[PDB]
């Protein structure tokens, strides 16, 4: 009964964390242009999806459930058995929710219109393949201590985990924004494109976080011998 | 004989917390007009809102009155008994601490004067109907957590919750921010009202919290069943 | 034996600590005025000084010195004997290495000269009587979290309370920041003072931290009863 | 066996460090000139190297190669045997990581050319001998609390070292950043000089995070006798 409310809570968290996010960001360039925000001081930004996650993830399901992105469930499954490994739904959930989050966003935020959007929050690019990479070696770390974290024992009684993890995350935005808008998370991209999404570029994203969380999992494997 | 210290021990609190966030928000507008603050850099702000909390909640009463806002406590009441439930009275307090707040305020920032204020921290928008959500939405993971952190163990001798609690309400600010100053919390608001205040809003602002956190423990009780 | 290296322990510390502070302060006004620093981004100003004793304080004796300034030690003393508290000796200390903390400042940093200072770090102030009780509200929970983080037990192994700490007095600064630069601590003003010091001022600072800190242990003994 | 994926482990994990750290800042001095970067707001570049190093330390070994710099090492040595002290190796690694670091980096980062260059990190300066102390003292309480963290008990199942060392490194950068960029490692250097290194100083670099480390163990010894 558990693996349901699970997954919505992942479905409905995950929704609250993209709003967010997108929340500040958005919040930031918004009114009449040439004041403030010309182009937003980026931190705060990375603070927003930053701590964020630290907070949903303190919160929601434990042992299970508590994340909001593919990367790191297949990180996991990564062992000998999918006879219980049906996290595919992790997956519809996490996009689904993200709908609902970028939805729920247009509704009240409906008057940011200059050449107007709430933009691919990523794959914009002044750049060419160097965007490829960059995620790629940042979600190398976070998938890293999503597992790590993990060894032998599981839950938080003094929380460090959940608030490192946060910040962890954090990190990979600092960067991961400048170049294309930060990139760590499968979800966030659906609900930014689900408008008009021009980047073969945001899905060479995801297989980017595969990759940078495959590797990630190979090289915590020989760590030390499971 | 406790639970009178407790009220005080919010009473003040409460309203140190207040003095705060109001003094570093207008701690940045205002050397003469035109030279950083022509429109303050929103983190720091948050981080005072923020950060403050988090001491100031790691210091006062523990298990019981630590929090400083209305949404948290009935979140609380939610099961079975007002028998003791008389946390009305904390409202009272989290109220009259914030005018003494607010005022103290005036009594030195006296000079902050251009079309001069101190403003309406909040509803003030150059929006509508979107400012009513916002809010609604991050008291939602406050809340959540505020309860979250507590289910089996009660308090801190790691002292993770407080830290934790703090900066996951320093999340709601760096969003909450912008379209209408931060909302989580119903005192802020008199405090700032008690000299002009002209929107229907800063009390919508109220049932927001409330429905935020209504739905808030709804969720968090069907989490798995007390 | 141990009093005597506690001394130097924070005679030591608290040097390193206030360099590092002016540095970063003073870090950012510098290369050809007009550019970026026409008026310093505040917070990374507080994170220096925040941050930095946090680590400090992780670092040097334990149970024994490990702060850096007079009003944190009184509030401590405030009990029943003065037979072993001869804590006098601390802000002697806690003086001495704020001097060689400034002067060794001037020596390296020696060409910030426009019309040139590495001023009062505080007392300037575009106010009056104003500056007085802000700070005075701020050491109060200073000091309260420096002894709340201390009652039942001593020191760390998870060590919250001084990332506690550090981020707490963090928060003093953000806002005891504008008015009339951050004030929580005594030595801070001595070594700023050193050169040319115009203010009746940054002493009627010193008062206010003990006062702030006096109600300060006074409402912290009402708490509850030892 | 250990000892060899513990190089790699630094190896890999350094490099992984340096690079977004060098991507962060490089990150925002990019679209054309004049428009957010002149001159890139220093926290959050300050955040980038400072939060990283928690992260990728709280992932790998533990007990042992942890950390990514050559003073933290030989603050250890010091004790009576090199029998089984080969860390002249972790250095090389420090070294070799970052040159494929910084490599990695030309390699998408490619169109970054005005007097293009993604420059020495550090040794800069529009100052002469200054730059040598300030670095000096700042690793002064990295390895101070790389140590003290060090003592009685080893590694975390509440993660607070880590998180604590990596904004401990952060306070470094805050003020190590502007005189010349950021010194309390090694690696960072060659990796930048890789290029074209102007300065004598970038090792005196080196020598200052010794001689700070040097007198850092020193002091961390006669605290109280091993």
């Amino acid at each position: 009964k558990l693996f349901w409310r699970a997954v919505v809570a992942e479905f409905l968290a995950t929704t609250l964390f993209v709003f967010i996010s997108i929340g500040s960001a958005l919040g930031f360039k918004y009114p009449v242009g040439n004041n403030q925000t010309a182009v937003q001081d980026n931190v705060k930004v990375s603070l927003a999806f930053g701590l964020s996650i630290a907070t949903l993830a303190q919160s929601v399901g434990h042992i299970s459930g508590a994340h909001l992105n593919p990367a790191v469930t297949l990180g996991l499954l990564l062992s000998c058995q999918i006879s219980i490994f049906r996290a595919l739904m992790y997956i519809i959930a996490q996009c689904v929710g993200a709908i609902v989050a970028t939805a729920i966003l247009s509704g009240i935020t409906s008057s940011l219109t200059g050449n107007s959007l709430g933009r691919n929050d990523l794959a914009d690019g002044v750049n060419s393949g160097q965007g490829l990479g960059i995620e790629i070696i940042g979600t190398l770390q976070l998938v890293l201590c999503v597992l790590a974290t993990t060894d032998r024992r599981r839950r938080d009684l003094g929380g460090s985990a959940p608030l490192a993890i946060g910040l962890s995350v954090a990190l990979g935005h600092l960067l991961a924004i400048d170049y294309t808008g930060c990139g760590i998370n499968p979800a966030r991209s659906f609900g930014s494109a689900v408008i008009t999404h021009n980047f073969s570029n945001h899905w060479i994203f995801w297989v980017g976080p595969f990759i940078g969380g495959a590797l990630a999992v190979l090289i915590y494997d020989f760590i030390l011998a499971p």
